[PDB]
C-alpha cells in the first residue's frame, strides 16, 4: 500500500533526540565506511540512514584524500537509523557521489549520480534494481538533494541541479512512480541558486528549503504541487540561516530574492509551521561548528525576526556540517499529522583537522509537543587517528 | 496481539542458566561495545539483551574514562540474549545514559534518558521511532530502571526517579499504551529512597524491588495496580540484600522502613513466591563481588530470616554488579504461569581493576522446578587489555 | 507442522560434499570463535552448524589453554551450515560444554550441559528459551551426544551419559515434546560403554552408533523405539571403527560385545543400509588423522569384513577428529527417503601442534546415488598463528 | 511461482551502473574473502553476487599463492549485489573451484565443482541442500560457466566442459528441475572449443556467448532450446572480442568457425539485439586491462564490422578480467522484456602486480533506453597491501 503523505506537518514546540550513530568513534577500531552526506528517510516499517561511502574505511590508508567530493568509488549505502555505517550491516543502494532516497509505501526508490563531471548519469533504483536514468542536461556535475526525497500517494518527487556551483545554474523537479520517470519541469529562477534541497510533505505538497551557493545567505524555498507547477523564492524570515552568513542585526530578509552578498553555503533545512518556520543553522556564522534551530514567528510568510523558540543540539565548541529534513510515516508515529524530523551531519577531519581523511557521524531529532533543553550531542571522536600517524 | 501478562509468577525451586555472552573476553579481539547496565526483556518471539553503550569499543582508545556514567555518546542498543554487544549484530534503540525497555505483544517500547543533568529528557520509542517524551520534573538527573519495564494487556509501566542520589528524591510511576503516555503518579515515600527498580508482572500487577541509595541496606518494594494506585515499602525479610550492607546477624528487618544506616547501593532484584521471596545479592557485604540468590520463607510479608534455598551463580573470587528481573512470555515458555528470570551484570575494569576502561558482561538465569547446583559463570576476561599498556 | 521423519534412510553409493567452513583459516584474521565439537542438524528450511565455543576468539590471548574440555565460558552457538563460527553471524543457543540439538518441524530444541563436574545441569531450550532441565543423576560429568538429536513426529530423542569415562558408566535415553521431558529410560549395558552417540531416524526408530571409551574399538549400537524400549549392542562388522584401534586383520567382531581391548576413542558414526553399514573412521589407527568411510556388506547384522565401497574425504597427511550423523528433511531434499549426511571435525592445535590453542573446522557430506572420488577437504590452516609467537 | 523468462531481451542503447562492491579497497582493513570469478544472478526479490573464495582473507598470510585456480579450500558463496564478499554478510552455497548459479522463481539452484582434476564432482544444490550430482565424464577438470545459469518456466539450464583447456575438449548442456537433473546433451563441435559460457534467456531459449581457449579470438555461440537441441557456432561479427586477440583491421569473422589463430582467452559475454549484438571486451588486445562494450549492427547474424555504439566502463589504465551476463526478472524490473545486465571482474595482484595474492572486485551494469557516457569504475585499491611487506 502506498503511503498517502497528504497530511499536514505536525506543529512542534521542540525536538527530541531520535538517534546517534557514533560512527567515527566506533570507527577508531571497528570496520566503518568513511562517509559524508548522510541522511534519513523512512518506510512504513523503519527509518534508515543513507550515506555516500568513499569506498574505503576509517583508519585505513585508503581513507586518504577523502576530503574530495567525487570519485568512481563512491557508493550510496544504508543501515538502520542509529547504526554506524559499518560494512557488515550495510545494504548496497547505488553507485553515487550525489544521492537522494525515499520510500513510497511499497518499495524504496533511490537515485544515485555518478560518472564524469561533464556528462554524469543519475540512476534511479526501485526495489533494489535500476529502473530508469537521467543524463546530465547541462554538462556540469548533475546532482541532487543529499537528503530524503518525497513520496505522496505513490508518486515520488525530487530536485536536481546541473550547472555552476557559484553562478546561475539550472534546476529541475522530477517525478516518478515505481522507479519510472513520469514527469519533470525546469525551475525558472534567474538571479537565484538552488542546491541540495531538504524536502518534506505538507498538505499534499512538497516543500523544500535549499542552499544558495551563489550570492544568498538566506535559503531558497520551493513548493511543489503534484502537477509540477511550483512556487519558488527565498525563506522570508529576516534571519539568515546559511553558512557562511552575516550577523542577524545586519540582515533584512526577502521572500523573493537572495540577500547577504556572500558565496558558498551549507546544506540546511526548514519546517513550515502554519506561517511560522523552524529554521536550522550552524551557530558559527563562518564555520561549520555548532547547531541550533530557531522558530521564527510568521517566518515563512514574512521578513519576521521574531524568534519564539531556540534549541541547541550541538554546541559551538564542536563541528557540525550538513542538515536535512524527513518525516515520520503516520504508519509509524500513529499521528494524524506528519512528524517533522531532522538530522545533523558532524564532519571530522579535513579541512579543519589534522588528518588525511574526512568523514562524519550523525545525530537525529524529531519534533515533539514539548520544549527540549539545550545540549550537545557532538561527534566526540578523538583526532588524529592511528592512520594519521 | 497484546501479551496478557495477567498470570501468576511461577513458583520455582531454583534457577537454570539461560545465557552467557562472554562480551569482554570476545572484546579482547572482536568489535564489542564498551557497555554497562545491561538487561533482558522478552517479546512473544525472543528475549533480547539491552545495554547502554559508551559509544566506543573495547580495546580502543575511546574506551578511556568509561567508568563515567553520563555522556552525550551513550546509547541504548540491543542484541539477542546471549549474543555479545557487538557492533554488527546490534539494533539501535535510543540515545540514553539511563534506560528501560519492554514489549507489549505487538511492538517494543523503549525509554532512553539523555540530555543535561539539570534538565534531562526521556524519549519514549515505540516500534522504532520516537512517539512521546518526559522532561525532568525535578531538575536533577531524571532516570529510570536499567531493566525491563512491564506490559500488562497492552499497557506498559515503569518507574522513574528525579532528584538527589543520596537524600530524599522524587519518584514516579508512568503508564503508556503504544508509546503514548496515558497516566502517571507521584510516589509518596518520605524517608525512603527509590532507584533502579527491577519489576515483573504478577497476578495482574507490577511488582518492583528497588535500590535505596540513601540510608537503607534493605530494598524498597513497590506494588503497582493498573489504575496506578500503589503500595510502597521495604522488602520485609530480616535479611539485607543491598550492597554495601551489614551482617545478617545484626539486621532486624522492616516492611515499612529503611534499615542498616548505610549509604550507596547496587541495583538488585527480588521475586515474590506466594508469601516467600527469592532475593538476589552480592556475596560480599562491601564489594560488588560474587552473586547468590536466597529463598526466604514468608520473606515477602514478614521480617523472616528463614532461608530455605540458596544458590550461587558467581563465586566471591569474581566480580559481579547489577542484577534485574524479567519474565518469560507464556507464548514462549508454554506455561500457565510467568517464568521468573534474572540477569547478572559482571563489571570489569575501574574502579576495582587496572584498566583505563569500565565494561561488563552478563549471565542469565530462569526459574525451574528443580534445585540447581552452585557454580560460577563469571566474566573470565584477563585484564589488563592491550589498550591499557 | 511437525516433521514426520518416519521414512527409511536412503540407500547411498557415495557421499557428495555439502559444505566446508574454513573457520580456522578465516580465523587467522577474521573474528572467529575458538571451538570444538561442531555438528550439523536441519530444520525444514535450513541446516545449521552448532558448536561449543570457548568463549574466546582465534588469534587472541583468551584462546590459551583451549585444549581443555570444560569451563564456565563454553557456550552452544550456531550459524548456517558452511559458515564459519564467526561472532557476527552466530545465534546464541545455550550455556554448554556438552550439547545436542535438533528441530521438530516447528522449533529448535537444544540441550546444553554446564555446571560443576559433580552436579552438572543440562538445560533444554525450545524456541529460544529454557523450558526444562536434567540434573546429573550419577554425579560425574553429565553429558550428551555432540551431534544432532532426533525428532520423529514431534517427539525428540537423545542419549546422555553420567559416570566414568574409562569404566562402567550410566546411560539414558530422553524423550521430549516441545521442550518438555515426557519420558526417559536407563540403558542396561553391563560390560559396555556408551559415549557421544551419533543418531538418525530410520523406519520410525532412532538408530545410534556411539563411542566405547572403556575397552572397545568397535562402536556401541542403540536402536530406540518411540515407547523407549531399545536394543543395545555393538556394530556387528568385523571391522573396528574407533580410534585408537587395532589392525583389521587382527579383529574378529561382535554384535553384542566390545572387542579390541583398548582404552580411549573418538566420536564417530554409522549409517544402516538395509543390512549393510556405512561406517566412518580415521585412516590412522592411533591418531586423529585422515577420514574414510566404508560400506561393509551385511555389516549391520553380522561380523562381516566384506568391504564393498570405500571413500576418502580427508587424507592421512591431515588432521581429523570427531564425526557425526544427521539427515536431510524430506521437506528440503524432496526425497521419499531420509538422505544420510555426516560431518567431519578437523582439529588443529594442541595436543598435536605447536600452539597455545585448540580449535577445529568442518567438512559436510551427504549421501548420493553415485560413487564419489577420493579427495581431501582438509582444514588447510597454517600453524602456528600470530598469538602463538 | 516459477519465473517464466520467456520474454525477449530488451533492446538497449546503453548501460547504466547498477553496483560496485569496492571489495579489495574495503579489504585493506575489513574482513573480506580473497576471491575470483564473481558473478551476478537474480531471484524475483533480489540480485546477488556469487563468488569463489580461496577460503582465506585479504591482508592475511593465508592469501598467499591465491593466483592458483583449484584447491580443497575454495567455496562458492554469495552476498547481495554491491556488497563486498565479506565474511559476516556471506551465505554459504557450495564447495567449489568452478560454479554456476540461478534462481527458478521458487528457490536458488547452485552448482559447485570440486574434487581432484582427474575425477571432479559437481554438486547441485537446491534450496540450500545437495539434491543431485555430476561426475567428471572425461576425467580432466570438469568445469562450468562462472556466471548465472538460466531458468525458463521452472527448468534450469547450464553448460559444462570436461577435457583439455588448449585442444579439443568435450562440452555438455544440462537441464534440471528443482535441483534434479532431468536432461543432458553432448555438444558436437569438432574444431571448436567452449569454456565459461555467459548465458541469458531470450524468446524462450537460452543464448550463450562463450570462450574459445584453443585457437579462436572470436567467441563461440550456443543457442539452446528447452528440448535440448541446439545450434552452435561463433559470434558472426567481424570484430574479435576475446583476449588475447589481434587487431580489428586484420580480422575477418565467421559464424561457424574459430578465427585469429591464438591460444588462451578470457571469459566474456554478448547480448543479441534482434540481429545486432552487444559484445564486451578488454580494451587491451593482449592484457586484461580496460573494458568496453560495442554494439555491432547485424553482428549476431553476419560478419559485420559496423559499430554503431561504444561505451567504456573501465579505462585502459586499469585492470579488468572476466565479464558475464544475467537478466533482471520481470518481477523486479517491471518490464515486458528481459533487461540485459553484465558484470565486470577487476583482477588485482598476481600475475600483473607486486603481491603474494590474487583477488578481484566487481562493477555491475544494466541496459537502459539511453546512451551512457564513458567512464571508469575501476577497482581503485592501492597495492601492495600490508601482508605483502
Ligand atoms: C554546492 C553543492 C555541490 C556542487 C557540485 O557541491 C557540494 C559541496 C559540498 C560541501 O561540503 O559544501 C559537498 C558535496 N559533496 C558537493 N557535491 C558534489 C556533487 O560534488
Ligand atoms: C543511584 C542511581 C543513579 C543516580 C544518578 O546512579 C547510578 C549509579 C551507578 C552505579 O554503578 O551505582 C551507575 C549508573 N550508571 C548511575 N546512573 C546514572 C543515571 O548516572
Ligand atoms: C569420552 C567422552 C567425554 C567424557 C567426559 O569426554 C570428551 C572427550 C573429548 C575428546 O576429544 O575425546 C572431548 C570432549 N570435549 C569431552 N567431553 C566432555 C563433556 O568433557
Ligand atoms: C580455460 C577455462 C579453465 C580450464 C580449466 O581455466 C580457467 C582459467 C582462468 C583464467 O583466469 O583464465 C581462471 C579459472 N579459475 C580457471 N578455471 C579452472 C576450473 O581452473
Ligand atoms: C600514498 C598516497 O596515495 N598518498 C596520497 C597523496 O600523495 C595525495 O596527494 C593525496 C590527495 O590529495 O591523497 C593521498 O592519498
Ligand atoms: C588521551 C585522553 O583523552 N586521556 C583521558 C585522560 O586524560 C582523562 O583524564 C581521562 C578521564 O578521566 O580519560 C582519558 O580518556
Ligand atoms: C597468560 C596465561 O593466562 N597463560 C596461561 C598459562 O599460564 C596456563 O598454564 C595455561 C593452561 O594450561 O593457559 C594459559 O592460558
Ligand atoms: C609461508 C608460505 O606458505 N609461503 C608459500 C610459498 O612458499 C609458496 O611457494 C607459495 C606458492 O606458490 O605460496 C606461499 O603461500
Ligand atoms: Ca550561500
Ligand atoms: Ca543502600
Ligand atoms: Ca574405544
Ligand atoms: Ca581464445
Amino acid at each position: 500500500t502506498y503511503m498517502n503523505n497528504t497530511e499536514a506537518i505536525c506543529d512542534v514546540k521542540g525536538f527530541a533526540p531520535f538517534s546517534k550513530d557514533n560512527g567515527i568513534r566506533i570507527g577508531s577500531r571497528g570496520h566503518i565506511f568513511v562517509i559524508r552526506e548522510p541522511f534519513v528517510s523512512c518506510s512504513p516499517i523503519e527509518c534508515r540512514t543513507f550515506f555516500l561511502t568513499q569506498g574505503s574505511l576509517l583508519n585505513d590508508k585508503h581513507s586518504n584524500g577523502t576530503v574530495k567530493d567525487r570519485s568512481p568509488f563512491r557508493t550510496l549505502m544504508s543501515v538502520k537509523v542509529g547504526q554506524s555505517p559499518n560494512v557488515y550491516q550495510a545494504r548496497f543502494e547505488a553507485v553515487a557521489w550525489s544521492a537522494t532516497a525515499c520510500h513510497d509505501g511499497k518499495k524504496w526508490m533511490t537515485v544515485g549520480v555518478t560518472g564524469p563531471d561533464s556528462k554524469a548519469v543519475a540512476v534511479i533504483h526501485y526495489g533494489g534494481v535500476p529502473t530508469d536514468v537521467i543524463n546530465s542536461w547541462a554538462g556540469d556535475i548533475l546532482r541532487t538533494q543529499e537528503s530524503s526525497c518525497t513520496c505522496i500517494q505513490g508518486d515520488c518527487y525530487w530536485v536536481m541541479t546541473d550547472g555552476p556551483a557559484n553562478r546561475q545554474a539550472q534546476y529541475r523537479i522530477y517525478k516518478a512512480n515505481q522507479g519510472r520517470i513520469i514527469g519533470q519541469a525546469d525551475i525558472s529562477f534567474n538571479g537565484g541558486h538552488i542546491e541540495e534541497c531538504s524536502c518534506y510533505p505538507n498538505d499534499g505538497k512538497v516543500e523544500c528549503v535549499c542552499r544558495d551557493n551563489w550570492t544568498g545567505t538566506n535559503r531558497p524555498v520551493l513548493v511543489i504541487s503534484p502537477d509540477l507547477s511550483y512556487r519558488v523564492g527565498y525563506l522570508c524570515a529576516g534571519i539568515p540561516s546559511d553558512t557562511p552568513r552575516g550577523e542577524d542585526a545586519q540582515f533584512t530578509g526577502s521572500c523573493t530574492s537572495p540577500m547577504g552578498n556572500q558565496g558558498y553555503g551549507v546544506k540546511g533545512f526548514g519546517f513550515r509551521q502554519g506561517t511560522d518556520v523552524w529554521m536550522g543553522r550552524t551557530i558559527s556564522r563562518t564555520s561549520r561548528s555548532g547547531f541550533e534551530i530557531l522558530r521564527i514567528k510568521n517566518g515563512w510568510t514574512q521578513t519576521s525576526k521574531e524568534q519564539v523558540r531556540k534549541q541547541v543540539v550541538v554546541d559551538n565548541l564542536n563541528w557540525s556540517g550538513y542538515s536535512g529534513s524527513f518525516t515520520l510515516p503516520v504508519e509509524l508515529s500513529g499521528k494524524d499529522c506528519l512528524v517533522p524530523c531532522f538530522w545533523v551531519e558532524m564532519i571530522r577531519g579535513k579541512p579543519e583537522e589534522k588528518t588525511i581523511w574526512t568523514s562524519s557521524s550523525s545525530i537525529v531529532m524529531c519534533g515533539v509537543d514539548y520544549e527540549i533543553a539545550d545540549w550537545s550531542w557532538h561527534d566526540g571522536a578523538i583526532l588524529p587517528f592511528d592512520i594519521d600517524k
